[PDB]
């Protein structure tokens, strides 16, 4: 027998700046979904219905990115806070227009802010990885699903 | 063509800048519901927590389509939703959700209350929406029987009997 | 915080102890119609025996849903539904569905008759619930018009043209 | 058996012709949209071309079903509906669907501007078979909802804003 | 050719005995399933949305349970009878309460309600199975079924 | 390399007589689909259920039918023409009542469609197969899929 | 401690006589299989297409029961013979008549062939449970299932 | 104007009795083969048995599949199809399947040639059919090159080098 | 008119220590068989690898379904199931799986041996289980052609002619 | 009686000169496969969505056919070379632009390649139906489906 | 050009101390199998379902990642064990009690064990990270997958 | 308060030539590997044929999974793939597959040593690809190891004992 005798093992814990950087990219991740939507419906134009397509998909991705960066946050004893008043107040984001909006308007405003989603994120990479790794890899999809949705949605006004 | 008409552009019914008011109010507060039942989704802890994990998540799907339905109805009649962070927050009537760690029984008298507070939004504009167009009531009418269902399944959980 | 409500205990929509007498005269007649259904998929023999075998399942499936939309609606409100065997029988309005084999011509009959007394306990129900919550009203439409629909399927096979 | 009907024969609920009259007006319309719909689907050409192929062909599915549905509903209160070619061009409102090839742009107003007429037909009708029965014109509020927001999907394509 | 003359060749029919010992327990399977739907839509209290989704899984089971009986009864050219006036007179379960139960009252009831059920199938187990051995089987079935329901749902109020 | 020099290959394109074969195949098929819709609803009598639901699997199989063909001489740049006033003009099906109809009747009366419509596509096969066989072969599966309708719709009223 | 020490531990073999005995089920299984497409194609007249239906579905449970049965035999080292003029030459039921059936014929003509079928299986019941059991669980399925099927084809013809 | 056929009764596509003979030819050696296919599922044994196992299923079930549609073409053609054991056993072209447990290799071997033997039956009968109805050889198209499919994934396994 | 039980605490049925001990025995095999597949899944080598591999691990979801189904059987009669790592280890009956890669030929005769060992165990708890409560018995039946299924489909990748 | 009495029966064989042709197809097909991925990643501009799906769906039906005519030859004996170097050095298509396309050029260069990989089957038709009708229908389904693919790409730069 | 010429290129090796440490990872993966199986059995008391259903989706995850562990030691042609003697020998979690076990026990049991199951997982982690970097993203998705369990199950007796 | 950027223009994550040119690397490799595995999916012939024809073609779907997900990485970071056949030829590190048909046995070694080829290239380019960009890296982990399984799937069908 190899077995411990321990009968309380304990889980890995964030410090506070650790749970302050997952907290950074989940408000952030947040304010992109709230977007995603406001772009989805009121978006107009040109190949209306491709962007109103992808915007939707980018908002699935956004949602599910943040509810994993906020139940990671749990598991690790961190507690996070997506309330509205919260997110209007931390997020980095550019504030996304109130209007009908464009489909080349839509695709470089809501690009832009998918940039800086994605910016927090590595932002926060090198310290978030120097603590615990398997939560490195878990932003590391956020980069890769991100950078690609803007790909996606950015080549729609490209020059040639 | 003896029935036929021979309008060119013939346009679509407009909704009013009351009934757009109307429906905006209600998707604001979808919106908040949603967010405060992801948070009360992540936070709640203690007795029965997996119960209540998993309807909240359930709470959530709802509203979200419920939102995404009602912007959508907006577009539709030529109106224009505004779901944005800062306009939620400052548009709301549902009281603000506490932060951390709530225990289950809290959070099943929190989200109740915020449920009826947003199906009360739901009534209160009903009666305008319906005198108007009364295929948007019906939308109303799912979201009203589905967020009640909702709190019923949820605030049984402390039910004392 | 601006447009929210301060309020801590926000109640829902209670139903009224006639509201809840309209839908638990539905529930127990889709209850009854449910049991007669399957007893009707079981015991029916003679020509074309497999489509009304068939059909009857489905009619069935539709009730069932039915009694557990309209309890749970009640449940929502506030109101206890009482779908109990005893209480079934002793208040259901259905004519009692005779025993032993009956062929497919009677079990069209039958059925049809009983489909429409169920029909008509919502349809004599329906301006009351309308009148006082209007969301409920459509979940009746949704029955009148599936039940109707179940009829028309049924009868048919006894029309002679 | 306290409660129990003992009628025999309880017939079901019957359409007046009136009622069924309104309802053939729509049947009529829903059908030449999904013909108007398919041909568009066929000979659209131009910028965007996919995303209106695409599209047009989800506008013939809901035309498509909401058609069954109130022919279905004719049925089942008694009445006859009559979806024959013949009929249709002899008896819809909408303005005919031009011949050939015809822009992304040109098939964006045509087919909007077409889907607007047959809504037009649902919203006039609606009070008459709503005063009649509620049932029905809740699904009249399906086909309305379901057919504006496809306009919208449609129309957007070519607002310049 | 090793083929059979006969033209008329008929079934297996049950005797009266046996169509009625299938009728006891179809009765029950009926009322096991209206008390289920019961306590699903009125229970409350502690831990009430287990307990409300767990009724329903008994209900499903049941449900089919007593379509099976019944069916089996056909196949035997026996005549079942679920009425609801017969249900109520004829079935062996203890009635179950008209208004909101807590938890803890739906677990002992319905677990008091399965096993009044099983009884039922476990009384006429050996005269089905010694007129029809493949009708055993059926009730085999529904035996562990419910008494798997029954483990599931009473041990919500167990001891340690 | 093997590789052609042409930057501007273009497709196969048919001939008038083509697409107008094509367009005949079309309209009686759209004729069957809405013929088909009507016997759906209206039809009344012994064994309702089994033809009502027939007819709408042969208008599944029409409607299919329909928008391949119009597809096909897309492809091969012609332009079908399926809108209701022509159909009513160029269809050579004989028209279906708009009442009721008895079970017995409407197996007549829709077999009857049935092979009208085969006839087109027989009548056209060989001249669409000698200029494009490829186009053939979606007749074939009308051909078969059709005429399999009949089959399965006609065998209600059989003799012995 | 508990484990057994031999190399090689063989499992149950059926006996050359329980071979046989499900061999006697095998052939029926088969023959039932070939006579129920064949009603499947030919049946003709009033209800048509339930019969039709009802017949491919008896079909379908015939097959799975042959391939089931024929398995078993391997499984306990027995060897399956499913082969045409084994078939012929061995089956227990009636001929089936050669050209186009009524429905009425044909619901008379199966309900016997099931019969037949399900009758091997009674016969050969208790010599196969007296060896192995749990092969007597699998008789036990056919029966249910096959006598389940005879009883919704039956029921076309009965008159009450 | 009008290009509606009058007519009461138009005729369907009718076989002749060679053409239905020849279908009947086909028909009772996809039924051997299959009843050979699962023959030597349950028989085959040594190296590599699963994969044979496996892959003579697949073959049955194309075979069966093959087999309902030559009988149903026969069938819609008015030709009456025979798939009676005894029929099978004393008409089909194919060598019979010996008795016993088989090897692998054997059975790779012995299931390939009677392929080979039923696809030429379809290729022998493949002319005579096409001329009098080619949407039948469409089909014959697909039982053969599905059937040469299957012999070339079965004969691989013994195929050296 | 009254065939209820009065009764207020009706008991379930309850397995006697001999019959608790019987199902441990088949329990504690089946999980020992599914460890021991897992390995021989893991480090087979060899001539035809991948059927055995994908084979192997269709032995154990049917090992682990199956001591799922007897520990809950237990639970469901009163009894404790104990399938720890080291109960089972102590004692389990069948001859413990080789430490490292193994050829196809010898995993075949191996696990096949093994499962025979696991049946084997079955069929000696068969009669006792049988007597005291024959629907528990009913499952062992399931166990017992379900695994002398696997058995087959594994040992004749070695059998010879 | 009817059974023949050899033992081993062949099937049909494929010419060497059979096997060519459909060399000629698979390479073709391939190459079209390669370009139609290269299109899809670079492919940016107006309307970037439709065609980076179109391009997708395009490649699919490419795939599946190139599997389609390889394992024909294989059915018949023929060997295929679908290697890197071959497809480069005896493919018939137009070489694919290097860089980042505009979706305008896409759709052309696209269009050119379909209908110049459907030329190469419709070259390759009469000789191989000649030999083998059955691989003639295979034949028939890429040239519908490819020529399909290039109405529905070309269309985006129909001006009418 | 770019093409390497040797005939027998390797793949990466695993060194004997990389297979010994994924190992000890598989050990710790099949014990918490093995117990959460056991706790899925006993456990018994307030909120027993819940607890009841996350125990079997625990196991799946820890089944789905120990055969991802010894599959991807072979991968590397290192050669797994995970024989019930050698688990229960060099397993380090604390072994689980043997009886019925309430609902507030069995969590702290079962995140104890988790916890246990993490942690070897993470001892190992830099020494596998620095010869396979592959091979330490799966050790990432494992201490995800495992600390989120131990999350879901610990809140259940969180007081706040 | 607000921590919100005020810039119009946040620009995206741009590769470094040098990465790009490592990325192109793992594109062209992966899709000679798909190209070859195909290859010997058609040709592959011999004991134990089936296995491999099926593990060829699900090793082929994880390179082609794996080559559109580089060279979409690619595009993401404003690189520009080329997966063109003249370019995978001039290009590609993989020793060419042979000609024609190739026993089984053969193809194991070939593909696997082809697959090692493929993975050998992605760790090559694998620290200078991590250094400047680790999220790019992860996906290199996948097709590693996704890889390195296929290789030890295949190449197990030859080791020995
Ligand atoms: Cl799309
Ligand atoms: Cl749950
Ligand atoms: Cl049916
Ligand atoms: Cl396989
Ligand atoms: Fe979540
Ligand atoms: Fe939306
Ligand atoms: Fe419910
Ligand atoms: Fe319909
Ligand atoms: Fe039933
Ligand atoms: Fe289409
Ligand atoms: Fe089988
Ligand atoms: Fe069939
Ligand atoms: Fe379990
Ligand atoms: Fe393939
Ligand atoms: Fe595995
Ligand atoms: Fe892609
Ligand atoms: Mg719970
Ligand atoms: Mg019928
Ligand atoms: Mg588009
Ligand atoms: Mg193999």
């Amino acid at each position: 027998s190899a077995r411990r005798t321990e009968s309380d093992i304990q889980g890995f814990h964030a410090t506070p700046e650790f749970g302050g950087n997952l907290q950074k990219v989940l408000v952030d991740l947040i304010e992109l979904s709230l977007q995603g939507k406001q772009a989805h419906w009121n978006v107009v134009g040109s190949n209306f219905r491709d962007l109103h397509l992808q915007l939707d998909e980018l908002v699935d991705f956004a949602r599910e990115g943040s509810d994993t960066i906020a139940e990671r946050m749990r598991a690790l004893d961190a507690v996070p806070d997506g309330r509205s008043d919260t997110v209007a107040a931390t997020t980095t984001l550019p504030e996304f227009p109130a209007f009908e909006r464009s489909t080349a308007d839509v695709v470089d405003l809501i690009t832009t802010r998918i940039n800086a989603t994605v910016d927090t994120i590595r932002r926060v990479h090198d310290a978030v990885d120097a603590e615990d790794p398997s939560t490195a890899d878990l932003l590391h999809g956020l980069i890769d699903g991100l950078e690609k949705q803007a790909w996606l949605i950015r080549s729609e006004n490209r020059k040639v």
